[PDB]
């Protein structure tokens, strides 16, 4: 059978590999570096485009750009570079031999779904392809046809009620606030403590810090009080040039913005609130199988202690005769990619692919007839 | 003798099973469903139509419709999906090896009797069949050959005087009000209290509520006053997604429409008025037994306290020297099916069947020669 | 005689003024703004509550709330703010000198009719008051005493057959889908085109767009085809920060949900269908005046080209020996308020008002003995 490349379009990490395997085989940063100055390398070759880990090692001399900003492809040129690198550098295979599965947000722009369909088929010459909602794949990785997924990426958070494998198009909710924003916010609040960070390279350390040291508090006022009353809510981090910095209440404050969007000046409601409001758009006999399967997904959900917080919050908004229970997969950061690996290796799914012939007949439009 | 399948054509519950048994083998909802959208399920085999407990549980994907509305078959294609489900899913038997007995309302349209007869001999290939009035079977199940039946079924209410055999064909009286419109009415009057409902998934819980909590008042003004003077005429119900609702005077108001059809814009006489107007058409030497034996039948008569109300009402209409009694069977919801189950087991009844040979010789017209 | 304030409880526009005038004298948005942040204004006074146009100018710094969501008062506090502003800011008069006429949906909750009666009388100290179903006033504004009104507001849609003084309570049909929903839907389908709107302020531009650019197609498939075959079904709109956006097929798709509720997951039937199913519950001797007088009312009906669509749809459901004809008033958006102004000006109507004494005797409950 044809080996399908599953490529998760994560906004701060690419996750890529082959279908039928239990885990991604390449996990690298979504970063394209291009030179700030030319002349840097003399006696050695210069290139102008570095991608992923190659770019990461050269960060000092590169201008980093993100291909995907807030789950939205913002530059077609940087999306292409990521792709060129995925196939030829990272997996070292011809894409033209391998069908492609691409991941997307709910309500991912149609003009974008098309430019993605077109770019894959004309330049890479893919034999077949498909595009699928991130949360639907994470639900298949959770072994379920039906449930509501809180998917919080490295850039967007969605609440996605799904039923018999279809995401409910009137009931889904979105929040632009997650891992990308979270770094920029963390950096702000550290400047406020007097650990000013103004350089973007230092920003990436702040990113790493965030992933390692942030934790979801179970009670925001009680932990805040604890940090005000004692310095036991602080963890040290040694910067790689030396210099020991102390990260305080910023640890739980940073992700606190997910529950209270007003802290960054939004009119948006919180991730627990949009969970509750999303299920309340659904019919009562499916509210049962939706509430019974509240699933966490994506990189932002890997902060410890999140389940007890989300269990709390949802039981407080929701009536005490729906079964409330948080499902947190063992490696929830990958559950989109794992769900794509499952879906692309089902014998029933092989009828669904966009073929090169259907693209030649209808142009990039074909995704809006084959994908749902 | 050959085992007869007895099918109760109920407008809200189908009742089904083998003849010669004291109670029905299958009691399931009168519902049929079809997909709301193109594409309906992933990871398991799709179906073009759904019935019974599968339609009641897998509800969210389905446009539900009802095969029998208002005591009348309203869509042939859904009545066939009930019958196909009944033989092959529920009783798991071949109907082509068994006679079939169908229940009906009085004054059933000739075109409907013919289309049912034709479906039985040509869709289901049956060796034999018969069709019988609900009230006649309920009276026979009660151990009697003479009396008047107030058959307040699922979808219609009928008044049916019977003597030493068959119903009196000139004396029968009808009202277009029973358990079907009772749900829709209940739902209206709850919106009025400020417990608005809009979803047909809510309407089926309102249905369940009605069956559990409605009660026939003995005195309508005195109970109404009691509820206006005190909140002791209210019972709580916890909905299946939490949220405790309080059902008030709606409990007795809902069924009050049976006595006063002007509450819902109808011109018709009430269940007691149509009882009296039916008995007054009967012959004087049998008026004695008809007034003495007033029999309750059907799902709508299972509200508590109905007998004392009906005893009252009929004694007020009819003179005080035919000695009125209400006969309420122990399981009066089922007496139609139980009467068919008893009757179809008798050696004297085996001469009444419409055979496949008589259908070959006379076509659909045969039912109007063989039925009474 | 006493000058009556007629106040239409519209869900996205308040319309208010004095009885006996031919048009509203204040037309402003139903919006209460309260501060997202305090500290915004330094050296100038801050207030915490802005209402109507005052709120509109300050939208950037305000959290907007609707007093009335889907024709249902959802917050008593925001309803009060609208009122306080109506009397003292907008009309600059003492309400305690002026009797009041309020407007409501059919089946408007009784607990709500009472909290409205109570709030008007205790706080505002009104001398007398009345409450009327929106559609019943729009019939009088159409110059008529019998007919069927379709009323589609900025939040709910109503079907209301009326005869010489009564609306028929069994024949009325309601749908929650109209102008409020229509904005939220429009916004979703624009994100889908790739004009993502995620901010609520931008939502209000989307509201304005909807009112200006939406049009009812006469044939949904033929216009849809036209937009697929040519870009001549698109109108430009320049956002007030600059940036020219192009609004496509969304123009006719947005209101298309009124004819096909399944587009947004609802189990309900279309506005045409519920017009037909409403008239078919009425008496045959009055149907002759109902079908001949389909009166259109409310803000959602002001999309061009509605009548030819409605004429079509209704003749297709209805027999061709009822005279079918759409009556669309010259300024149908105001017909509720105009009908209230007409009704409250009649010397025969001065006997109908709820008095302060009857409120002191019976509490808020008095409305159900005076309003019909």
């Amino acid at each position: 059978e044809t080996t399908a490349l599953v490529c998760d379009n994560g906004s701060g990490l690419v996750k890529a590999g082959f279908a039928g395997d239990d885990a991604p085989r390449a996990v690298f940063p979504s970063i394209v570096g291009r030179p700030r100055h030319q002349g840097v390398m003399v006696g050695m070759g210069q290139k102008d485009s570095y991608v992923g880990d190659e770019a990461q090692s050269k960060r000092g001399i590169l201008t980093l750009k993100y291909p995907i900003e807030h789950g939205i492809i913002t530059n077609w040129d940087d999306m292409e570079k990521i792709w060129h690198h995925t196939f030829y550098n990272e997996l070292r295979v011809a894409p033209e031999e391998h069908p492609t599965l691409l991941t997307e947000a709910p309500l991912n722009p149609k003009a974008n779904r098309e430019k993605m369909t077109q770019i894959m088929f004309e330049t890479f010459n893919v034999p077949a392809m498909y595009v699928a909602i991130q949360a639907v794949l994470s639900l298949y990785a959770s072994g379920r046809t039906t449930g509501i997924v809180l998917d919080s990426g490295d850039g967007v958070t969605h609440n996605v009620p799904i039923y018999e494998g279809y995401a409910l198009p009137h009931a889904i909710m979105r929040l632009d606030l997650a891992g990308r924003d979270l770094t920029d916010y963390l950096m702000k609040i550290l400047t406020e403590r007097g650990y000013s960070f103004v350089t973007t390279a230092e920003r990436e350390i702040v990113r790493d810090i965030k992933e390692k040291l942030c934790y979801v508090a179970l009670d925001f006022e009680n932990e805040m009080a604890t940090a005000a009353s004692s310095s036991s809510l602080e963890k040290s981090y040694e910067l790689p040039d030396g210099q020991v910095i102390t990260i305080g209440n910023e640890r739980f404050r940073c992700p606190e913005t997910l529950f209270q969007p007003s802290f960054i000046g939004m009119e948006s409601a919180g991730i627990h609130e949009t969970t509750y409001n999303s299920i309340m758009k659904c019919d009562i006999d499916i509210r049962k199988d939706l509430y019974a399967n509240n699933v966490l997904s994506g990189g932002t959900t890997m902060y410890p202690g999140i389940a007890d917080r989300m269990q709390k919050e949802i039981t407080a908004l929701a009536p005490s005769t729906m079964k409330i229970k948080i499902i947190a997969p063992p490696e929830r950061k990958y559950s989109v990619w794992i769900g794509g690996s499952i879906l692309a290796s089902l014998s029933t799914f092989q009828q669904m692919w966009i073929s090169k012939q259907e693209y030649d007949e209808a142009g990039p439009s074909i995704v809006h007839r084959k994908c749902f």
